[PDB]
Parts: C-alpha cells; structure tokens; sequence
C-alpha cells in the first residue's frame, strides 16, 4: 500500500534494504507495521547525515548489525577508556570524545529528551533530539553540529513529513508513537 510505495520513493535503496533488515531481525513484516518501517528509515538517514556532516569526525554505530556494532564501541573504549554504554547508542564523536543518541520524535522534543534520558540513564553518552517541526533538544543544550548542519537535517525532516502529509499518512505517523 502507500506507505510501503512512499518509503521507496523517498529513501535510497541502502537506506530501505538495511531498515527493512532491522524489522526482519524482531520479526517485523513492514507491509503491515508500516509508520515503524517509516521511522526506522527516517531515524537511519538522520544518523547517517548527522556522521557525513563531520579526518572524520563521526563514527556511524546505528545500522551496523548487532557484532558489528559491539565490535565499534569495543575498540572505541579500548582506545579512549570512555566508558561503555549500557545501550549500542547511534554515533561516537571523536572530537568531543562522547557517544551520541540520535532521537527523532513525532511528539514534543522536551518528551522525548525525557524519555530517552530516563532510558539510557548513563550521564556520559550525549543526547540530541530532532522534531519534524524545526526543534531540537541537546544535553546541556550542545547540539555539537554548526547551524548549517542541523539546519539541513531539519529541512529534511519537515520534508519527510510534509510528504508523507500530501499523502494523507501524516496522521497516522504523528499518533503512532511506533519507532521512537
Ligand atoms: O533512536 C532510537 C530509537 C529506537 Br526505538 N531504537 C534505537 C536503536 N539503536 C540501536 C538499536 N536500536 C535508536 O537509536
Ligand atoms: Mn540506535
Ligand atoms: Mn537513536
């Protein structure tokens, strides 16, 4: 149906193939959970600009399968001493030396800080969350990109959204709290 049709017109064929892994790994069918197979891939291209926005200075651990994943934060540990996060979180900034947590929500930002921040409880890994409205919400209001950077990323965001509006799929989006 339409939601499948917009998530392949709208994200690149990687961007697809690897969501639709994550949903395969649960046991998630994405012709049916389709507002989840939407936010895994809105919330993996997010991550994957936040990284090409950075010598690197992002490593991506989002989309790496579950060892791969381990095996990244592992050797980042090993050579920095940072303590290990409780949570595989989405990048490592190497210049601020810190994981961050990548959150997009349909619902405020300050909820969503919240609720992450209550979750991964880990005073070290820095948080950054993204609203389809324009808004962000940081640790200690740090958003570590320059303006430009989040800038595209919340154009890109509002984009998503608006498309999925002119489709009529907006509203189920927004009142599934489903991948956040
Ligand atoms: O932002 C996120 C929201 C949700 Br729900 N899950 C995850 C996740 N990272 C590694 C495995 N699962 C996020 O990074
Ligand atoms: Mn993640
Ligand atoms: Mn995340």
């Amino acid at each position: 149906s339409a939601m499948e049709d917009f998530v392949r017109q709208c994200f690149n064929p990687m961007i697809v193939e690897l969501a639709e892994k994550a949903m395969k790994e649960y046991g998630e069918d994405p012709k049916i959970e389709t507002n989840k197979f939407a936010a895994i891939c809105t919330h993996l291209e997010v991550c994957f600009m936040y990284s090409d926005f950075g010598k690197h200075r992002f490593e991506i651990i989002e989309g790496r399968d579950r060892i791969m994943a381990w095996t990244v934060v592992n050797s980042i540990c090993n050579t920095t001493g940072v303590e290990k996060p409780k949570f595989l979180p989405d990048l490592y900034d190497y210049k601020e030396n810190r994981f961050i947590e990548i959150g997009v929500t349909r619902r405020e930002v300050h909820i969503y800080y919240l609720e992450k921040a209550n979750k991964i409880k880990s005073e070290k890994t820095h948080i950054h969350i993204f609203s389809f409205t324009g808004e962000e919400m940081a640790t200690k209001a740090d958003y570590t990109l320059d303006e430009e950077s989040r800038a595209r990323i919340k154009t890109r965001l509002f984009t998503i959204r608006q498309e999925m509006a002119s489709r009529s799929l907006w509203d189920s989006f927004r009142q599934s709290e489903r991948g956040e």
